[PDB]
């Protein structure tokens, strides 16, 4: 590591964000900025990264692609990789698919070929941006020099941003939401949440647009990125796991959201049930006694926090594995609401409902899940937002608080 203080003034955010611009302009690499309990880390180059796809894992080191077969858990996959590459460096960085919480209630079956579960890199540089400190770590010269340009001048202004009309619904979210609603009255299920997507109709500029974006909301975790024809930014509002070095697990579901709010007994409910839902998932992780709820059901949303350590014939990736897909993401019980998923919702849904993540070398996790984030793929730009369904829900209700869940993201976007 190498350090150089941090100039007043300047957000941590934005010089982050300005640096992932800086040295694209310069450098021209792909790279994933995670915002982590007041650390900005720019994961800049790649220099080993792991495709997990449901046919076949690769790893691609130096244009030389090795390519593998696997069988089982995704994780166990996913983990064996990932572990190689941690032998190299300290960290790694990634986004797994909502896909990659298939194989867990058996619909692997149903993904096409080349289903995407998984990206994850180790980087060639790490910087990390603090209120206090810029740290460098493995930057070469051409990355010394872009971080003096950027401290030389400083930040751009963020230009106005370009409205978005999110009024058409082109993928009958209505009619999704009416289906979904007879079968939870038919006893098939309980809750789903369902999605739909609303395409930016001009590209815009993710490092500006991230910038925008995070000074007007507050999450868990965020994220830029550019990565493999990728272009994505998002405000996590959830954790979906932390794994500690020490074999601390961590996850936090929410179930808030418009007092009378911890008082509603239909949320206090459905709170209650992720919460035991994930308890239970923790459980089959977890060294025997290990697992308990330390907040519970307090508002902050409605949020619980559930710990527990890690056992040690498991690892952090079962763990992830055992708590993915997110509840919040997906349904109750969940593998109904993922099954409904694959029948009610676009998919297959990628980065969405998802989770980026972080791994470290000392056995280190953290995950967060992938809502209000905006993406570009090929030519498309979009954006996608949901609701949880249940027996209750009207349909116009439901593209309403969409619409409210878009609003995270179409003030802020900034076109280029
Ligand atoms: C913290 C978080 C889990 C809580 C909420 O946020 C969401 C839940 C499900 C889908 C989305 C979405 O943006 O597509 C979402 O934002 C909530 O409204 O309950």
């Amino acid at each position: 590591s190498s350090s150089i203080p941090m100039p007043a003034g300047v957000n941590p955010a934005d010089l982050a964000a300005e640096l992932a611009a800086v040295v694209t302009e310069s450098v021209d690499e792909d790279y994933l900025l995670y915002e982590c309990d007041g650390q900005w880390v720019l994961a800049a180059g790649v220099q080993a990264m792991v495709e997990l796809d449901s046919d076949e894992l690769r790893v691609i080191r130096d244009g030389v692609t090795r390519r593998q077969q696997w069988s089982g858990r995704p994780g166990a996959a996913l983990g064996e990789a990932v572990d190689r590459l941690l032998l190299e460096t300290d960290q790694a960085f990634g986004w797994v698919a909502f896909e990659f919480g298939v194989h867990r209630y058996g619909l692997q079956q149903r993904l096409a070929p080349h289903t995407p579960l998984a990206r994850v890199f180790s980087p060639r540089t790490r910087i990390m941006v603090s209120e206090k400190e810029i740290r460098l770590f493995d930057a070469g010269i051409r990355h010394r020099e872009a971080i003096d340009r950027l401290l030389a001048t400083g930040v751009r202004e963020v230009p106005q941003s370009r409205s978005v009309d999110v009024s058409d619904d082109p993928s009958g979210f209505r009619r999704r939401v009416a289906v979904a609603v007879d079968e939870i009255a038919a006893g098939r299920y309980h809750k789903v949440i369902l999605s739909r997507c609303v395409e930016v109709p001009f590209a815009i500029d993710f490092p500006l647009t991230y910038r925008l974006g995070r000074r007007h909301n507050t999450p868990v975790r965020s994220f830029l990125l550019q990565l493999g024809g990728i272009r994505a930014l998002g405000y996590s509002p959830e954790l979906v796991t932390a794994v500690r070095a020490d074999g601390v697990v961590i996850t936090e579901p929410l179930a808030g959201t418009r007092d009378d709010l911890e008082s509603n007994s239909k949320e206090i409910v459905e709170h209650a049930i992720s919460v035991r839902s994930s308890l239970e998932e923790i459980t089959d992780i977890a060294e025997p006694g290990s697992a308990a709820v330390i907040d519970f059901m307090t508002v902050r949303h409605l949020g619980s926090t559930i710990r527990a350590r890690l056992d040690p014939s498991s690892d952090r990736m079962a763990a992830l594995e055992a708590l993915f897909p997110a509840v919040t993401a997906s349904g109750i019980p969940k593998a109904a609401g993922v099954e409904a998923i694959f029948r009610l919702d676009e998919c297959p849904r990628g980065l969405y409902s998802g989770a980026v993540v972080m791994l470290s070398a000392d056995g280190g996790l953290d995950a967060a899940l992938t809502l209000r984030a905006a993406y570009q793929v090929g030519g498309r730009t979009w954006l996608r937002a949901g609701a949880g369904i249940i027996e209750e829900s009207e349909p116009e209700r439901e593209f309403e608080e969409t619409c409210e869940k878009l609003s995270t993201l179409t003030p802020y976007l900034v076109a280029r």
